[PDB]
RNA sequence: AGCCAGGAUGUUGGCUUAGAAGCAGCCAUCAUUUAAAGAAAGCGUAAUAGCUCACUGGUCGAGUCGGCCUGCGCGGAAGA
RNA sequence: GCUCAACGGAUAAAAGGUACUCCGGGGAUAACAGGCUGAUACCGCCCAAGAGUUCAUAUCGACGGCGGUGUUUGGCACCUCGAUGUCGGCUCAUCACAUCCUGGGGCUGAAGUAGGUCCCAAGGGUAUGGCUGUUCGCCAUUUAAAGUGGUACGCGAGCUG
RNA sequence: GAGACACGGUCCAGACUCCUACGGGAGGCAGCAGUGGGGAAUAUUGCACAAUGGGCGCAAGCCUGAUGCAGCCAUGCCGCG
RNA sequence: UACCCGCAGAAGAAGCACCGGCUAACUCCGUGCCAGCAGCCGCGGUAAUACGGAGGGUGCAAGCGUUAAUCGGAAUUACUG
RNA sequence: GUACGGCCGCAAGGUUAAAACUCAAAUGAAUUGACGGGGGCCCGCACAAGCGGUGGAGCAUGUGGUUUAAUUCGAUGCAACGCGAAGAACCUUACCUGGUCUUGACAUCCACGGAAGUUUUCAGAGAUGAGAAUGUGCCUUCGGGAACCGUGAGACAGGUGCUGCAUGGCUGUCGUCAGCUCGUGUUGUGAAAUGUUGGGUUAAGUCCCGCAACGAGCGCAACCCUUAUCCUUUGUUGCCAGCGGUCCGGCCGGGAACUCAAAGGAGACUGCCAGUGAUAAACUGGAGGAAGGUGGGGAUGACGUCAAGUCAUCAUGGCCCUUACGACCAGGGCUACACACGUGCUACAAUGGCGCAUACAAAGAGAAGCGACCUCGCGAGAGCAAGCGGACCUCAUAAAGUGCGUCGUAGUCCGGAUUGGAGUCUGCAACUCGACUCCAUGAAGUCGGAAUCGCUAGUAAUCGUGGAUCAGAAUGCCACGGUG
RNA sequence: UUCUUCUAAAAAAAA
RNA sequence: GCGGGGUUGAGCAGCCUGGUAGCUCGUCGGGCUGAAAACCCGAAGAUCGUCGGUUCAAAUCCGGCCCCCGCAACCA
């Protein structure tokens, strides 16, 4: 919302002033660690605050211009000044958008988009198909490639769950805000009595994490131990050690092998099992982390968990995280997501700056 | 080889950095005062800075420096 | 006229078990232990890209290189098959230093306390229990410390089974 | 002791609190206020024996946190503004 | 002390719950199955007399609502029944 | 009727018998509908018997999807898909990109200055910026009076923006199916029932009889339009039976009979007869009659159903924009194209193609219009040009048919798609994106899978003609006749 | 002779 | 160490004596149903695990390799 963003920018301006004063004080540089972050804070804050201050002057200029138009018969000059002011206001807002554009390297990474049906059943499945088409057309518009990793089709059409990988530039940055539940208010195709039914769908956007690497076991890291094997076998089994226990000291994993009579074969088998166990532990840790992140991002599937609502009879799209209602639903359905995505990016960056200001 | 003095300049070279000045790092590494002085070899700072220093002059006034073909030696060299 | 193919062809005609075994031999030939060697094992050293905010060498050290010991698993079959008893435990030890503690010292990314690493030094000391036949290992609680090894992986004409 | 197996009487054992010269002692608010604690929650460490009543005394009189009052609380009932 | 007489001045003295039906008392604006209400039936999903605020109204009044607990309604342990 | 506990049993288990938690209901009988792969009776191209198609091919048109700056919006089972659109070059146009305006393109009111009106001039794609000639139609205490412009301020205008799930009006649909109700009375505590059911009958809840029902209303039939027969009035621009003439042409004197043109009337009502039937309603058959039981066709659509369709015909409550979601102009888009579907046109051929000769229509339209005749062009058409506001003149010679000739089962003398060259007409302007003509070119197609549609008589099938829309632009739509 | 299934939001009056 | 295997998206035939790729389920487009299944019609698909070698020609033949499935890894 415009009022909310202007309010945040004002608070940032106050923060910027406080940072300049704190920098001037020299107590922070004595601290050193405090000054370094504060100086970065100032760097990011100064450009946006300067732009905002200029915008503030422009808004004041518009108020005075309207007043000038009403009384001294200076209406013609005021109308031109006001018109110029409007042009300036629009240009400053585009500049603000540029200043608040995300600079994070992580944002550029490609992403996996999973759309799953929630409440509504086949209806929700159809909406999932609509959402997938929406995002696909948006990706196509911005020159991205969509690969359908997995698909589970609905009975009456649509997809019960479709997982796709989108590869491009700035995919994660552009699409991170879509995650969460999405509510669709419409008259279902499956319906025969013309009733309107509120249904919900859960979307998860996950960034493509760096490719898994299996590090080769380091000899110094391993602590091989040779000991006598248990069981039958006579003099040879008693004198020859024939059993190897390798403990990986960083991960604290112990593998014991006494199968073959040869120590070399026992050691080889133990090394293989140890490598598999480390690879399994890493893989499991990744799955647990991936599952937890997905679990948090995805909603419960109920109508209550929402981040966007699409009302089809009245053609209205509403964003719940930051207030914004748009009476469209056709342009947005046919790609053109930028109008919705951008205010969220700008607000998120402002929130991030505020969080950075508050970190101690 | 010691001793004494210097080793300034444009400019804090250009970047990017929250700072980058010789030093986190990427490219040049030019030019002047010309008895020489380095877009600087490092220490060092939180960056500058400060110190040693690549090079220039008196001093004592006889050799000095590191490569080649070779003989013989030193360390590397710890067990019941 | 024979895939008599085990191809100078034992017959035209034939598979297994022995820990219930047994005889004649071989250390001509294996398992234990000893011997030679050292691939493998363990411990060092040479060059220094890099980790260490800057800085290779405080501490580590990639890609590669050269050794020492006999020390794990081996390679060979030189000793023994007209008998060289073998894993672990108990009792009793003795030696080496590549030192676990105490002693002396250099550097430290050593403020102090407490540490890291290396050099010198074997005079003395170097746990008790739970689990398993266990060596090894994990765990509980101490200790200045709970060393690594050699001695037929010491020791059954001393004990166990 | 007429009446107790006796709240402010005796003895023993147990838990707790306090004094100690370490040998040994003292105590029991479920009396009136009152303090920590528990709980959603419940009051003042007040005045007087002037009246009623109890104990002693021949009586005057003394004692009575019983009792009569006062302080806090809209806790309830009733009346008025 | 109760009580009585005189002095100045309308000053020093009104709040709580509810209004879709049960249940007496209705409209407007913000929000769009969100925030929320609720003792039961049940409201709210961008025209809410049911949420929140305002105006108006209804019931009580130094009190007003909510909660806990018992009986009634419950002839829903019935002897009456 | 489960867990735990007790008792019984060889076991399966039996018997006695809770609690926590959860919901504001669970249940019984009966009533009105709806449904049954329940029963009985009846109807409709619903099935059966046939004819011709669609799905296969090319093209026209509409939709979904996709592409795009936009491919404008709406409809989407029957009841959307040759649908709104009864006609997209600009216009329409609501969409896109640019160039422009802010009391405005379109209304009312106020103030000021000009009558309006008229031709030209440069810049710009144009929208609108600049520039010269003209004038006065109204009354007169003639500071004024009507329109029609320009400037300023406002109240206001403006919206094909959203909500048909807030609506009016209008329409589809079950379905022209025969049903849907009410007043009073009665039965049941009551929702309800009866009437409206039953026996016959009908196309029909049409009619009769019976009957706790008696009546009434909206509907199912009739009254309305058209067609079929006859009579009276009227005979021109319509007709020619009898005559007189003819350039042989109803053409000209004429004639009012006939076709035909309208106006009025007659006629078809189970009216008559026989049989069946309940002495009824009614049904079957024939006599006359052009027509027999509703003679054929149409208009006519009950209470209601689908929150069906339309806020984009219009009107309208509320929400949204007011230097723009309003307004003007040029150019583009609605005509895009890997694909899928709906409705058609032309075909795959001999019941035919081509060439010549020849016969018979109906119903319409026409003044910014239909346009004879003659001349030119192979042709679409062009020039001159009478007649006609139309029973007169024009569109306009109907085609299939018939007679003759050729083709001889072939991707063909079938079929015309596609493409190149040259033109005509409309319109400021045929590139995207019109219709038609000439020459050349001659794809697929040899009767079509699963499936599916229309039709019971002048119907299906087939062949042409006209009209609305319209400056031009139909294979669609609405009518008309020929064979059948 | 066989012939299964259709989730999840509606609104209806008060002499 | 030894036998067998790798074939359209999945499970599997046939690799035959080296010139030649098949089935079921699945997939795509129509049809039925008001709609989704089931059903009907018409289609499509592979560099036969990897790399060298002998042929005119290798999925087939040879050799090496990777993965999968069995068998064995015993006397001390």
């Amino acid at each position: 919302m415009k009022s909310s963003i202007v309010a945040k920018l004002e608070a940032l301006h106050e923060r910027h002033e406080e940072v300049q004063a704190l920098l001037g004080d020299a107590q922070t540089i004595a601290d050193q660690e405090r000054f370094r972050a504060l100086s970065r804070e100032y760097a990011q804050l100064s450009d946006v605050s300067r732009c905002f201050t200029d915008w503030q002057q422009v808004q004041e200029d518009i108020e005075t211009a309207q007043m000038m138009l009403d009384d001294p018969e200076m209406r013609e000059m005021a109308q031109d000044e006001l018109r110029e002011a409007k042009e300036k206001s629009e240009q400053l807002e585009q500049q603000l958008q540029v200043l608040l554009l995300p600079k994070d390297p992580d944002d550029e990474r490609n992403a996996f988009l999973e759309v799953r049906a929630g409440t509504g059943g086949d209806e929700a499945a159809l909406f999932a198909g609509d959402l997938f088409r929406m995002y696909s057309r948006y990706a196509e518009a911005r020159r991205w490639r969509v690969e359908i990793m997995s698909a589970s089709e609905g009975e009456h059409g649509g997809y019960k769950e479709i997982i796709a990988k989108i590869c491009g530039d700035g995919v994660y940055g552009r699409l991170k805000f879509e995650s969460g539940g999405h509510r669709v208010q419409r008259v279902p195709a499956t319906e025969s009595q013309g009733r309107i039914h509120t249904s919900a769908c859960t979307v998860a956007v996950m960034p493509e994490l760096p490719d898994a690497e299996l590090p080769d076991i380091n000899p110094a890291d391993l602590r091989i131990d040779t000991f006598r094997s248990s069981g039958a076998g006579g003099q040879h089994v008693n004198t020859t050690d024939s059993a190897i226990r390798i403990t990986h000291l960083p991960t604290g994993i112990v593998v014991e092998c006494q199968d073959e009579r040869s120590q070399h074969k026992n050691k080889a088998k133990a090394l293989s099992v140890l490598g598999a166990r480390i690879h399994a532990a890493e893989m499991a840790k990744r799955q647990q982390a991936e599952a937890s992140t997905r679990r948090n991002l995805l909603g419960s599937g109920d109508r209550s968990d929402r981040n966007r609502t699409y009302n089809f009879p009245q053609g209205r799209v509403t964003d719940h995280r930051i207030n914004l209602t748009l009476y469209r639903l056709d342009e947005v359905m046919e790609g053109k997501l930028d109008m919705l995505i951008e205010p969220i990016i700008q607000e998120h960056q402002a929130d991030q700056l505020a969080a950075l200001s508050e970190q101690e």
